[PDB]
């Protein structure tokens, strides 16, 4: 439910902020 999923990892995340923050800090 409100799956925003990291195009670089196995990570969803409820908020789209959340998202944002995680691909940013997952740039390896
Ligand atoms: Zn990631």
């Amino acid at each position: 439910s409100s799956d925003f999923c990291c195009p670089k990892c196995q990570y969803q995340a409820p908020d789209m902020d959340t998202l944002q923050i995680h691909v940013m800090e997952c740039i390896e």
